[PDB]
């Protein structure tokens, strides 16, 4: 039960899961407490410890801003921290197969949540059924978030920005260093993560500094060309003083304003960070991955446009619902609690919330082309059109971009549409194939037959495990045994994707690509 680590020695704790044995690791630090002179700056590297560290529950989430929209509704809460809040949250978790394993190919998770929320203690990322099921090691990180994770001031190392990817940059290396006493394979690592942490995810294969700390690549939901994943120097700038001033720090001397907020509790900064954007939208991104020089060193589309980044497999989904989680948080017209059948006047209303800095014509430009129907009767076409904007526009389209770009350079990618509605889920059935609600299917929450799923859900779920651990493992998400389908590469040209689901399995060509057309050629213009 003790581990031996390169700064000191671990116990664990067991665990029974499915007739066997998970041995788990939670709460392992990997840095120093990026408190009081620390923060804001890239995380460092933590001392030697002489006695046993006690890995046996969870550690602390990072600060950040609680969803508070549905106070005891399952859908939203099941993404709150699960776990106290403080600034002292740099630890990771270890999952790994009982009796040990000898050089098991190792799996590690980002989360996301907009880069200002998430967790890894969340209970739809508990590594133990991969683990238990696929003699997987699974690895997951608490990383900063929000303005104590991404505040930039660029070149200046008090607040140099990407913190928070330095911080998984960090853990990554942690697993390169001491991943092979637990009994992984440093050389067989594969990063994967959902939305943001998807995004991530792409940065990592885009960062010299990481290419050497994983092999695969798997972005769910999520990359960095789309359009909330990057904020700009400008707007970093602008919405950094922002914060100076909403909280009496704005000084002339700029690291000087980085002492001064370094004083503020947290909570000051916390309340503030809302505020330092005119209008957002419930896709805003008030603090996140920024071009710093140093994680970053270009702009990421022209580096993905250019072939700048690590050789290697890709696979890479959506879901069929993207969108719609987004419209019951700011939409006129909408609500979990009806069925949101919205007029054609709230719909426009609506792209006014989401497209906020867009011209009238911009936004007279997406009316028209999700606005002719294939029949113009039905009341919830303005509903569906709403959702369809909000999902193609910020995670389907760029996802298919990424992966047409990324196949470009010669290296295989597997792309699925994720299209199953999960049995238990909270929010109503006109929400779809929710954003992030395929992860509780890839973690193999549906192998546990107690609680609730439906048999053709464990049968889903047992396949994408399969299918994950085949592309962590040899890099290729095929599931050879029983007579499933085979997943091809996605090529540019032909464009194939496999689509998920409990009844028929099926090869598809070219999604959403009359959508995808106006939102990645045209639109980025308007
Ligand atoms: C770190 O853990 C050790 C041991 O953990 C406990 O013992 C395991 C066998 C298991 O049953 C866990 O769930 C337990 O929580 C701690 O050790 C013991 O320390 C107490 C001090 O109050 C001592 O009285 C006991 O005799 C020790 N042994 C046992 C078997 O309880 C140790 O204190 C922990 N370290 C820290 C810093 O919390
Ligand atoms: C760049 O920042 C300025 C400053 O903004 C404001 O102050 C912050 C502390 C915060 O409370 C924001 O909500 C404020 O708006 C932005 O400027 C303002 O713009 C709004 C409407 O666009 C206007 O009502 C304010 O009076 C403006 N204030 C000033 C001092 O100019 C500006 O919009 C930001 N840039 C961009 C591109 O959004
Ligand atoms: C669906 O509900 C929205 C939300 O209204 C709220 O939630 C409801 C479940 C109910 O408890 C209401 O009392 C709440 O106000 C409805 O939107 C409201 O619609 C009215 C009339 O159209 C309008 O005056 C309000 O401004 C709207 N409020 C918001 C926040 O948008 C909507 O009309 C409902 N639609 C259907 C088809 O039932
Ligand atoms: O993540 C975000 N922003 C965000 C997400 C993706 C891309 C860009 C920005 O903010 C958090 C906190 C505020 C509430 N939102 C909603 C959105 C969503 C989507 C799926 C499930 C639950 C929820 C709650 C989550
Ligand atoms: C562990 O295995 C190492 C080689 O790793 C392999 O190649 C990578 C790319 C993965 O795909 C993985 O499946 C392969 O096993 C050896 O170099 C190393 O010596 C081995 N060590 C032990 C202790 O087994
Ligand atoms: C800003 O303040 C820092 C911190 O004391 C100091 O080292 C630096 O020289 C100052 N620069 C200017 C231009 O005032
Ligand atoms: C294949 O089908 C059998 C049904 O007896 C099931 O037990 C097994 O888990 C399935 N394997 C995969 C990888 O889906």
């Amino acid at each position: 039960i003790i581990i031996a680590t390169k700064n000191g020695k671990v116990r664990g704790m067991q665990l029974t899961v499915f007739g066997g044995t998970v041995t788990a690791f939670l709460g392992i630090p990997y840095a120093q407490p990026p408190l009081g002179r620390l923060r804001f700056k890239k995380p460092q590297s933590l001392t030697k410890w002489s006695d046993i560290w006690n890995a046996t529950k969870y550690a602390n989430s990072c600060c950040q801003n609680i969803d508070q929209s549905f106070p005891g509704f399952h859908g939203s809460e099941m993404w709150n921290p699960n776990t106290d809040l403080s600034e002292d949250c740099l630890y990771l978790n270890v999952w790994i197969p009982a009796p040990k394993p000898k050089n098991a190919t190792v799996l590690i998770w980002i989360y996301g949540g907009g880069f200002q929320t998430g967790t890894s203690s969340l209970h739809v990322y508990d590594g133990k059924f991969l683990a238990r099921v696929e003699r997987v090691i699974v690895v997951s990180m608490n990383y900063r978030v929000g303005a104590l994770g991404f505040l930039a001031l660029p070149g200046n190392p008090e607040a140099p920005g990407n913190m928070g990817l330095f911080d998984q940059q960090l853990a990554l290396q942690w697993v390169q260093k001491n991943i092979a006493a637990f009994g992984g394979n440093p050389k067989s690592v594969t990063l994967f993560g959902e939305s943001a942490g998807a995004a991530s995810v792409s940065l990592h294969l885009l960062s010299p500094g990481s290419h050497s700390l994983f092999t695969r690549a798997i972005l769910q939901s999520g990359s960095f060309n789309a359009p909330w994943a990057v904020t700009s120097l400008y707007e970093a700038r602008n919405r950094t003083l922002n914060l100076a001033k909403l909280t009496g720090c704005s000084r002339e001397n700029e690291t000087e304003i980085i002492k001064c907020l370094r004083n503020k509790d947290p909570q000051e900064i916390l309340l503030n960070e809302a505020f330092v954007v005119p209008y957002g939208t419930p896709l805003s991104v008030n603090f996140g991955p920024t071009v710093d020089g140093d994680f970053l060193t270009d702009m990421p589309d022209i580096l993905l446009e250019l072939g700048q980044f690590k050789k290697t497999q890709i696979l890479v989904g959506v879901n069929k619902d993207e969108g719609t989680a987004f419209l019951v948080y700011g939409a006129p017209g909408f609500s979990k609690d009806n069925n949101s059948i919205i007029t054609r006047k709230e719909f426009q209303e609506g792209l006014k919330i989401f497209f906020p800095g867009v011209s009238e014509f911009g936004k007279e430009s997406i009316l028209f082309h999700y606005t002719d129907w294939v029949d113009d009767q039905r009341p919830e076409n303005y509903r569906e059109a709403l959702g369809d904007v909000v999902g193609d526009y910020n995670f389907i389209c760029p996802a298919l971009e990424f992966t047409k770009k990324f196949s470009e350079w010669g290296n295989n990618a597997f792309f699925y549409y994720f299209e199953h509605r999960s049995s238990k889920l909270p929010w109503p059935e006109w929400m779809g194939v929710m954003h992030g609600y395929e992860i509780e299917f890839v973690f193999g929450l549906p192998l546990e037959r107690r609680d609730q799923y439906t048999k053709a859900e464990e049968i889903l779920s047992r396949s994408i495990v399969k299918r994950w651990a085949n592309f962590a493992k040899y890099g290729n998400p095929q599931e050879t045994q029983n007579q499933s389908t085979s997943w091809p590469v996605f090529k540019s040209t032909e464009q194939k994707y496999l689509t998920l689901n409990t009844e028929s399995t099926r090869i598809m060509t070219k999604l959403r690509a009359q959508q995808c057309r106006f939102w990645t050629s045209f639109f980025p213009k308007v």
